């Protein structure tokens, strides 16, 4: 089976917050992880182009070139694009991160082809190769990527990935250019035109689906709007009671996050119920000794029960025990709109089906 390996760290944040920076970035920036996902919802001022992955705990590696240079990546089904930085990369953020260096690479073909690429809060600016990426063991020739050139912002520096690797549909990738995946699939690199995901680390599990990462049957619910990994939501309830998605919503399947995100007023309420409290380096804590008497929080899809017990909404670290909720404020016309992150996951494997535009879903073995 082509597996990719994925390791737990750190994330941004945690790294952010162990040098003591976030406060400040904080103070000044006013942060809405639905930028990430409408063009709409944009920082003004956006010198962090990384800040949508302040949550990211997964990571996987990869090789490019001939002979193979390593990177870290984060394997992010809420976008499309692979990129890594340039050797030519001179700001300080690039500093302690692999770089790719296309004179080392017998494979690597140049294009004049610009990338411009952007997750909603700032651009990075770089350049369109072509080059054989290594990933899971498989030889993804021809392979187009983007090298970053210019300025990445300060999270860079503190970032445990170096680039990352795209997983959704094609109609969002910058530039057009092709994703990793398709490629594959094109180039009939897998055995099926589908990929899962298991969340202990865990793997990518390309062109399969293994029996063993679940128990029960698979459910399967249709992609409703192709472009992200979105599905219809029926409803969320807390304690038996109807919390929100009232008659409906839309969720996103996002990998590159660890966190449960939905509206602000919605994650108002939640938070409160379940006793977190915001400190200084802006975190919502909760007790840990307060775990046992906390209630469940169940998804409903497609007619089907995800509950999520407290064990899995709280993330528990050293020194620390925080909510895996957050919130965003989602545009005007926008409906309800729930993100699935991480924290789901790591409950329920999940199959993503290209070839028929499917998610399917089962609980954790």
């Amino acid at each position: 089976l082509v597996k990719v390996p994925l390791v737990r760290k750190k994330s941004l944040r945690q790294n952010l917050i162990k040098d003591g920076k976030l406060k400040d970035f904080l103070k000044t920036h006013k942060h809405n992880p639905a930028s990430k996902y409408f063009p709409e919802a944009a920082a003004l001022i956006g010198d962090e182009p990384l800040e949508n992955y302040l949550d990211t705990e997964y990571f996987g590696t990869i090789g490019i070139g001939t002979p193979a240079q390593d990177f870290t990546v984060i394997f992010d089904t809420g976008s499309s694009n692979l990129w890594v930085p340039s050797v030519y990369c001179s700001s300080l953020a690039c500093s302690d991160h692999n770089q790719f260096n296309p004179d080392d690479s017998s494979t690597f073909e140049a294009t004049s082809q610009e990338l411009s690429i952007t997750y909603g809060t700032g651009s990075m600016t770089g350049i369109l190769g072509y080059d054989t990426v290594q990933v899971g063991g498989i030889s993804d020739t021809n392979q187009i990527f983007g090298l970053s050139e210019t300025e990445p912002g300060s999270f860079l520096y503190y970032a445990p990935f170096d680039g990352i690797l795209g997983l959704a549909y094609p109609s969002i990738s910058a530039s057009g250019a092709t994703p990793v995946f398709d490629n594959l699939w094109d180039q009939g690199l897998v055995s099926q035109d589908l990929f899962s995901v298991y969340l202990s680390g865990s793997v990518v599990l390309l062109g399969g689906i293994d029996s063993s990462y679940y128990t029960g049957s698979l459910n399967w619910v249709p992609v409703s709007v192709e472009g992200y990994w979105q599905i219809t939501l029926d409803s969320i309830t807390m304690d038996g009671e109807t919390i929100a998605c009232s008659g409906g919503c839309q969720a996103i399947v996002d990998t590159g996050t660890s966190l449960l995100t939905g509206p602000t007023s919605a994650i108002a309420n939640i938070q409160s119920d379940i006793g977190a409290s915001e400190n200084s380096d802006g975190e919502m804590v909760i007790s840990c000794s307060s775990i046992d008497s906390l209630p469940d929080i169940v998804f409903t899809i497609d007619g089907v029960q995800y509950p999520l017990s407290p064990s899995a909404y709280i993330l528990q670290d050293d020194d620390s025990c925080t909510s895996g909720f957050e919130g965003m404020d989602v545009p005007t016309s926008s409906g309800e709109l729930w993100i699935l992150g991480d924290v789901f996951i790591r409950q329920y494997y999940t199959v993503f089906d290209r070839a028929n535009n499917k998610v399917g879903l089962a609980p954790v073995a």
